[PDB]
């Protein structure tokens, strides 16, 4: 496969030092070395071949001094690090024949790996393919965020409900990261302000130390290797003993843990927001680290030889340019300008010309209840200085706002970055707005309902400001690295430049037709299905079938994502076949998976009704292999990677306008499976790539879900309207699926009947209809595999290389650079 | 120096892996690496030659199936490992030149290198210099521990007083250990006892794992390189967030540090007892994990391959020995008992067989506030089986008393294991002496001591039973590496033989005359005194004249101890130059350095009396250079090995029969100082050994303070006997010391005056006397260097290498063997 060159000096090469590792670093022989020893070994053998480039990328950087792009988030959902990383370097090829031939099995090895899941879903992974695209478009770029021990959660269903389990990830060790506290800065928090006479001063603060770990970020084939810093809380030696402290010393040592509570445990809420004193925490500690590290790259870098003015940084939007993704390190905007006001001693107009031009907000959901919105209180006591500069910028930006809008009142308070009325909270989306310039969207129809409706006043204010860049996928990681079959297949017709060159793949229009690619593309797919089927019962049990339609949605467990609606279709297909049970049915096997955020209880209720549907149907032995309903235990970016090679369908089904983009939509069509959905976020896109008809689109539009809340929406009417609907409601309020424990569902029953702002009961009849039209196309194999080139050849658009290449262009002022860097190192 | 071959060949080779290891392991360039950076990449290198021996002696262990030692001890007092490890391979020349020729200086790397402070003064000292002597004897001996995350603590003095800062020691990494999860163990702790059977059944219990981490310990010289094994605490991922634990995700989460706290700080305390519930938790964690580890080493090694009987015990106390190290790991004792009667269904008389002929104690104490009690409520809660066991246990052994001591009730309640009366508490050095085939003292006055008085009933019960092992130090750490110019003009004369054959150090006997040898003993002197003389004004500040005589008392802050006298000589000689300032006097400079325990306030109140002196003395016109009274700030194994060298004078002053051994008083006697001190602990040996004459001993002898407290030891008596002694005691009265603050030390003197269970009034003339003799001899500097020889010729006996060879020889059964294996490694 294009997996590289597998020559005979090389697989000697790596034979020999997975042999040194074992011994020395390992410090283990062959006869008592356990399996994670050998993981160890190849995963020491593998990083020791990105180390001459990785430095000698960073000492280029100094060297050539470009605008360097800061990208912060929480979050970062990386999944694991070995095939990625020799899939990058061309070496996947050689590390398996040089294991095999040590008598080992790289796959094996490569599944003991712990997955990195500093993220919670969506925006996490969109920051980790964003890394992989920054690195192959050769750009300084540095991602930035939190060393969590504790990633999110590992989901264990128990009963029929999740169970979730401390993520302990580091708890073996991580070969990838490199600490280094030469690094090691200062972070402070609560405090009080004095204001002496040449500055305000923030004083009598507790300081909390970051320590910082890099991890390598290798391009595709380039030898350009970027960081991700990761900063961790450190407690200070001295203080938490001493002052006149008495409390006790063993407690002393032991209170350590409250400082480093900062870096334990990612919040596991997707989309969602807690105004828990902790998150602010973490967010203030990511950002304070970071904006003292990019200004130790700023004023040293080649402004620290000449150095002249009083170092000036008036040149820093044309050396930084720093990313928020979304919200969450807003605290950057006012603590760029409390570091260059309180501590340069810039005058605040100069500060807060170079802020906006530094900084740029990607806004990712609609949803209210995800918007953050702090209380003046929490800013008050733990960040006293950045309350009074966010009331300074209102301040003034509501002034620019009158002055436009003269005598609009209503708007003004509209606009204002703090909310009144009974517990003042400040709007921290209204504040990246302000003190950025370029707010974008991520798919044009969620840019569009932002100018049109939550953000129109700042539109008004600054149409110039509002961008889109839609959302993008790596094609290295979701097709070169969990599908090699379907890449060899496409390169064999069409070459290798399109992992670097993903718009390439319209050439697998020419091929439509030909029957051999025909016969390629449906092969791989029975192949991956077969494997995915194993898999599923070597790691757990049910038994699927092969020849079903893998039936898959695959995402976090959210009322708008409306995992209901595709249950309410599985206990329709399943009334169906119990009436008519002597005809045919196109066979399908239905995997739902995700996780329920703690305390979501309508979200871990979901998951109770997929199991307890999956109780029933499974062993009805009218049903047989007809249909099997599965729900897909702790889902991550690991196992993201073997579901996706193996779905023929993705639902992808939200009601219009609450998902912003989606980006599980784009590793579907990338591997083959056809997508039903509404149009909504960048299935709008994706349609219109793919051409309508070899899509399935259904439902309302964003246009209907209006003129219904318009007229009011009554659930009532569709219940006695349908009568399919109307036996499931009471199949489930009569306790046909918890038959020992009959109110069980009552409340999703209630939720449905009474309280649905998704409008689950409205696009059902059309839902049920199109999955009809689906599995008329299923019965006809030919027909479903050129529908199904025709997605393939057509997802050029959804790479992550050309979302970054439109970032670069339209919002940090860079340019892409395809080409190599000349690493590795040196035989010095 | 007598510091290994210098090749070409192999400073070539190790300039070769520094670097390497700065590129792969560090992962950064010359331009841009930290100090830090090179330390790491020097350990490293000299940690790649000794991985082939650690891996060759333990598969040897393996193949040839020895009895092994275990040491367990809550303390290993480790220092640095760098310079030992490179002393031990003979690497120390050519780890010089190849650092010398990349540009470096190996001693500012050394310096880089944070101590191992697992321990906290002597028995911590003693387990570290043991493993060196068992590792170099070719012992299968293991040493078993904690992994503290935070060792001792350090000492700041600010004010004059003491500071204790967190002992963040693997703050950076530590390149010596190696984590070995796959023998990660459970550790049960609460629970209840249920009575079901065939058995009785420890139930519903609270889990902490262990996880362990081996260090490396090479043996002089000789290709034997043992293990280390230290246990982490580590929360179970489930079970802390999972029952019906509705609490919280996050706290659940952040909760786990309760459990991890286990390992956490070692308790700070040398020579006392706190009954805290955490002290009690670290002692069963050490011992429960050890325990499931010794028992896997055994029911495998050649018995799970020929396997037969129901596999058994029988064989264990001729393959296993296990060491207690004070009354700290007693719990072993009904541990043991616990699983071969509970979980391996033995019958308890055979099983009380077993325990027995496995278990030896060390008794390290006699004071008795050191004495371990511990309530039988935290045995109740904590350890519900272990509280049943030392029931029995108590029960039959007290009826092998009474059978052998008819009538005679008193005795069964003075040798009862449970203590009655208000808090009934358990005995834990009688449940030692009772589950153990030998008790030991470490020094032969203290183990007279012992049968006389402490344990006079359970001597006249087994006298059998009652050893004497006098303690010793390493030559290796202690000479050769402290002090190479003095091992250099030894082995110039005598040979290098003797640093694995210390008593050989008697043919220095034959030169105590010779003229060009008195000359090279007293050089070395004077530049060891040069050396530290400097790095006290590098270091710190105060400056001190190397032509003094350097008077140092160096060890933990303990009334016994009796720093307070050697305080009340300082304030002597003071005043005794200014009344009559224009005499002359040998100057000398009076180093007291030692760590205090938080909150025992005495202790901390003689560090502020001995800076409280120095301010004073030290700005006194009139006294000049003459005395100069400096405290030594955070005394540790690294600056012992700094100080020690360049001592002239030890002051060894415990009242008599306090002291059991000390150690510090040999280190002092082989790096020739001469001695002033009482007839207490090792120093009778080592009198006895040098002869009396070429010795200061002074003062009340075991006999006269016995005397002394029948008639009732009256203080005033003493105070209007001596004007000198009645001079100093107003100057404290007065705030003579304290000049703003009289009543400071109005404490200090009424326990002088009215509470002291240490008669430092007592031994005040005689040891004024005898440090004027002390004097006397230091005027005429050729008799004070000879006898310095005829020290330095007699300290042979006092090597940890001949203390371990009668240890192994009439307690552990084995035989030491002085020759080498043939490892390292092999290029296959
Ligand atoms: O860019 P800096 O923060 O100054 O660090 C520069 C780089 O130095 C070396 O190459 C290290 O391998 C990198 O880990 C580090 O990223
Ligand atoms: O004696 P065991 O506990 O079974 O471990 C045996 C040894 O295996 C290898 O040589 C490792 O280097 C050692 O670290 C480990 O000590
Ligand atoms: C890509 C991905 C997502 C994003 O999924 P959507 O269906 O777009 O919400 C979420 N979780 C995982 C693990 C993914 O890999
Ligand atoms: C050897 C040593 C001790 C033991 O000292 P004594 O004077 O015998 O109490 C205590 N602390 C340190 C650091 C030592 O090296």
């Amino acid at each position: 496969s294009v997996r590289g060159l597998a020559g005979v000096e090389n697989v000697t090469e790596l034979k020999k030092n997975f042999n040194r590792h074992l011994h020395f670093t390992l410090v283990k022989d062959r006869n008592v070395a356990t399996p994670r020893d050998y993981y160890f070994a190849l995963a020491h053998t593998v990083r020791d071949h990105l180390v001459g480039r990785w430095i000698r990328t960073q000492q280029h950087y100094y060297e050539k001094d470009p605008k360097r792009i800061y990208y912060l988030s929480l979050e970062f959902y990386m999944g694991r690090t070995l095939q990625n990383t020799m899939v990058n370097l061309a070496l996947e090829n050689a590390c398996d024949e040089a294991t095999y031939q040590l008598g080992l099995d790289m796959e094996e090895l490569e599944e003991i790996e712990e997955d990195a899941g500093l993220g919670n879903g969506g925006l996490g992974r969109l920051a980790a393919c964003f890394l992989d695209s920054m690195a192959t478009l050769g750009l300084a770029a540095y991602g930035y965020g939190i060393r969590y021990e504790f990633g999110i959660f590992n989901q264990k269903i128990c009963g029929g409900w999740q169970m979730e389990e401390a993520d302990d990830w580091l708890r073996y060790g991580n070969p990838w990261e490199k600490a280094r506290p030469e690094f090691t800065l200062p972070v402070h928090f609560y405090g009080r302000v004095e204001h002496t006479s040449q500055g305000a001063k923030w004083v009598d603060t507790q300081v909390v130390l970051a320590m910082p770990y890099d991890t390598p970020v290798p391009g595709y084939r380039n030898n350009v290797v970027n960081t991700m810093r990761l900063w961790s809380a450190k407690a200070p030696n001295d203080f938490n003993l001493k002052d006149f402290n008495v409390g006790g010393y063993i407690q002393a040592v032991l209170d350590r843990n409250l400082a480093e509570n900062i870096s334990r445990v990612l919040y596991p809420n997707d989309n969602f927001f807690e105004g828990k004193e902790l998150r602010l925490k973490q967010e203030y500690f990511v950002v304070a680290a970071t904006l003292q590290d990019i200004i130790r790259r700023f004023k040293s870098s080649k402004f620290g030889c000449r150095d002249p003015v009083r170092t000036n940084f008036d040149a820093f939007p044309d050396k930084v340019a720093i990313q928020l993704n979304d919200t969450h390190p807003s605290l950057a905007i006012p603590e760029l300008m409390r570091v260059l006001v309180d501590l340069e001693r810039l005058d605040w107009d100069k500060a807060w010309e170079v802020t906006v031009k530094t900084c740029a907000y990607t806004n990712h959901t609609v949803l209210p209840e995800a918007l953050e919105r702090w209380p003046v209180h929490l800013l008050e006591t733990l960040l006293p200085r950045h309350l009074q500069i966010i009331y300074e910028i209102n301040q003034r930006f509501l002034n620019r706002v009158a002055a436009a809008f003269p005598g609009d009142v209503d708007r003004l308070r509209r606009m204002s970055l703090v909310e009144e009325g009974a517990v003042k909270r400040i709007n921290m989306a209204h504040l990246c707005i302000a003190g950025s310039h370029a707010v974008n969207g991520v798919a044009r129809i969620h840019s569009e309902i932002l100018k049109k409706t939550i953000f129109k006043d700042f539109y008004e204010l600054e149409p110039h400001k509002f961008q889109n860049k839609t959302n993008g996928i790596t094609p290295r990681r979701w097709l070169v690295l969990c599908n090699p079959g379907l890449a060899e297949i496409i390169a064999e017709r069409i070459g290798e430049e399109y992992i670097s060159d993903l718009d390439q793949l319209r050439k697998l229009l020419s091929y439509v037709d030909d029957e051999a690619f025909i016969r390629d593309v449906a092969k791989v797919k029975q192949e991956n299905k077969l494997k995915f089927a194993a898999y599923l019962e070597r790691e757990y049990k049910v038994h699927i079938n092969p020849n079903s339609l893998f039936d898959v949605q695959v995402k976090r467990i959210h009322e708008y994502k409306r995992q209901l609606l595709n249950c309410l279709h599985v206990i329709t297909l399943y009334n169906r076949i119990k009436k008519e049970p002597n005809k045919f049915v196109v066979p399908r096997t239905v995997m739902i998976g995700g996780k329920a955020a703690p305390g979501y209880h309508m979200a871990k209720m979901i998951i109770k009704l997929i199991t307890a549907i999956g109780d029933v149907v499974n062993h009805d032995p009218v049903v047989g292999d007809r249909l099997r309903v599965i729900f897909l235990e702790n889902y991550r970016v690991s196992l993201a990677e073997k579901v996706i090679p193996a779905a023929d369908l993705s639902e992808q089904i939200s009601t219009a306008g609450t998902e912003a983009s989606g980006t599980g939509n784009m590793k579907f069509m990338l591997n083959g499976a056809l997508t039903i959905g509404t149009m909504d976020g960048a299935n709008v896109e994706m349609a219109e790539e793919a051409g309508e008809e070899n899509f399935f689109i259904f439902g309302m539009r964003v246009e209907d879900v209006d003129r219904l809340d318009q007229r009011g929406y009554n659930a009532q009417e569709y219940y006695d309207r349908i009568p399919e609907l109307r036996q499931i409601i009471e199949q489930l309020s009569s306790g046909f699926f918890s038959p020992k424990q009959p109110d069980l569902f009552k409340d999703i029953v209630n939720m449905l009947m009474h309280h649905d702002r998704f409008k689950v009961f409205a696009d059902y009849e059309e839902y049920v209809k199109c999955q009809e039209r689906v599995s008329a196309l299923y019965k006809n194999p030919r027909e479903w595999t050129r529908m199904v080139i025709r997605n393939i050849a057509t997802s050029g658009k959804f790479s992550s290389d050309r979302t970054i290449a439109q970032y670069a262009r339209e919002i940090w002022g860079v340019e892409p650079s395809r080409q190599r860097l000349p690493a590795p190192d040196e035989k010095i």
